[PDB]
């Protein structure tokens, strides 16, 4: 799996880091459209730290030339998915307002076809990006055998297809096949 830097700015329009209150990255996510509307999608484990503590949506602003980032409201309504079960991944309902803020734009969900190219981001501050190839296989249930290279702090990266959303990356690998819960929208 090559490991490769990502320019600030360069990284797909729907991708968002999860911050603590100190910046560390403790995760990521991305907006898609679901139904008439959007939401985050990102790993259930990542999204129950944000019960007990503050939660950040980060994105590096290109007008700004730095990040920024959103406070996350713990109340803000789940969509599909769960905090703490198998297949490890939750969508939330949050205000189109905080994705203006960021300049987070929303991405389509696709299946996965069989030894798919994918690309996985992730990194230590939101312009810091790294990203890492490799190729994305179904199981027929609900998750995809693939091969990028990811380091803690990754879970929730989206592995894209194209332009497309096809997983949903769930720790330092099996991934969730991202349409199948997506077929809740």
């Amino acid at each position: 799996s090559i490991v490769s830097s990502v320019a600030p700015g360069k990284e797909p329009g729907s991708l968002v880091c999860i911050q603590a209150k100190d910046g560390k990255v403790i995760g990521m996510g991305a907006r898609v459209h679901c139904g008439p509307a959007t939401v985050l999608v990102t790993a259930g484990h990542v999204l129950k730290k944000g019960m007990i503590a503050d939660l950040y949506l980060a994105k590096y602003s290109v007008s700004s030339k730095e990040g920024k980032r959103v406070l996350m409201d713990p109340t803000w309504k789940i969509e599909y998915g769960s905090l703490n079960k198998e297949a490890d991944v939750i969508s939330v309902q949050v205000p189109a307002a905080v994705w203006s803020r960021l300049g987070v734009t929303a991405a389509r969900v696709r299946k996965p076809t069989v030894k798919v190219p994918v690309l996985a981001y992730g990194g230590e501050a939101s312009g810091l990006l790294q990203s890492s190839q490799g190729f994305a296989t179904p199981d027929g249930n609900m998750s995809v055998a693939h091969s990028c290279s990811t380091r803690p702090g990754w879970a929730g990266t989206p592995l894209y297809a194209g332009s497309d959303i096809v997983a949903i990356h769930r720790r330092w690998n099996l991934a969730t096949n991202l349409s199948i819960f997506h077929a809740n929208c």
